[PDB]
């Protein structure tokens, strides 16, 4: 796929909320805990995200969550536009239970379990395919 | 200098403490205001860095930064052992105070702040160059 393109989707784990950006091209995820399902913290959230990465346009399975002033600003701002997404969250959601007891806070375990689906080599890790996708398309 | 080589400081503004990463070798910056500066707000941005980067050696200017037993946990679990970072600091706090008055929360100058430094071509930026110093050391 484009290299520019991200999804950005919430899901919920023991009354909290998780926001998950999946580099579609390469499998890469970026999560966060955040403490409300917010156009604020989708917000702040993309705008942390867009600083990182090449960020050229933003898909989502639920199309109210772009529409708030906070979230068009941000959009704005950084200069954004609006199978493989569904499997890369439901690798994460596995990798969290696997590794839940590990840790006390739900924040932990979600950074522990980006950082296995990242290096887990599938022959090459999201990791490595994203930081290839994004430099080839710099060359 | 390494690919795998990072530098952790915090500094402080309008009373809140920005926790500040360096990819040495490229000039990166990955930064996030923090409610405080312990041992606890350190690992949490030490795991979350490592699942993004291939995070091998950490340095700072402050070693008892890195004294918790939290944040010897967090370099255990992800494999972590302990000029350029004094200019990407005084850059990025310069950026800062330049686009405050465009946000409300210091936490969102920070962020632009990030963007704007990483994306600032010297000619490749900091982001370009991360990205191809990365990816040639896979390759
Ligand atoms: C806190 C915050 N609110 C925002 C917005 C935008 C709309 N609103 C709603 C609103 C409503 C009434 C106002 F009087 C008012 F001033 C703003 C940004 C925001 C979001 C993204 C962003 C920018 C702004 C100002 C500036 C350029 C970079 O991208 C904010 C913002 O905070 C979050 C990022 C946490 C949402 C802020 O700190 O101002
Ligand atoms: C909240 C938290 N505390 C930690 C630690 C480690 C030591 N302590 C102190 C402590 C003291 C007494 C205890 F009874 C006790 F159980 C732990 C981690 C932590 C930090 C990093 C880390 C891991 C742990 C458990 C697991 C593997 C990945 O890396 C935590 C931790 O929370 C922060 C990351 C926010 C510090 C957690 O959620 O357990
Ligand atoms: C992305 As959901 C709020
Ligand atoms: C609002 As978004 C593109
Ligand atoms: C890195 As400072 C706490
Ligand atoms: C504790 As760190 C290397």
């Amino acid at each position: 796929c484009s290299p520019g393109i991200w999804q950005l989707d919430c899901t919920h784990l023991e009354g909290k909320v998780i926001l998950v950006a999946v580099h579609v091209a390469s499998g890469y995820i970026e999560a966060e805990v955040i403490p409300a399902e917010t156009g604020q913290e989708t917000a702040y959230f993309l705008l942390k995200l867009a600083g990182r990465w090449p960020v050229k346009t933003i898909h989502t399975d639920n199309g109210s969550n772009f529409t708030s002033n906070a979230v068009k600003a941000a959009c704005w701002w950084a200069g954004i536009k609006q199978g493989v997404v569904e499997s890369m969250n439901k690798e994460l959601k596995k990798i969290i239970g696997q590794v839940r007891d590990q840790a006390e806070h739900l924040k932990t375990a979600v950074q522990m379990a980006v950082f296995i689906h990242n290096k887990k080599r599938k022959g090459y890790s999201a990791g490595e395919r994203i930081v290839d996708i994004i430099a080839t398309d710099i060359q």
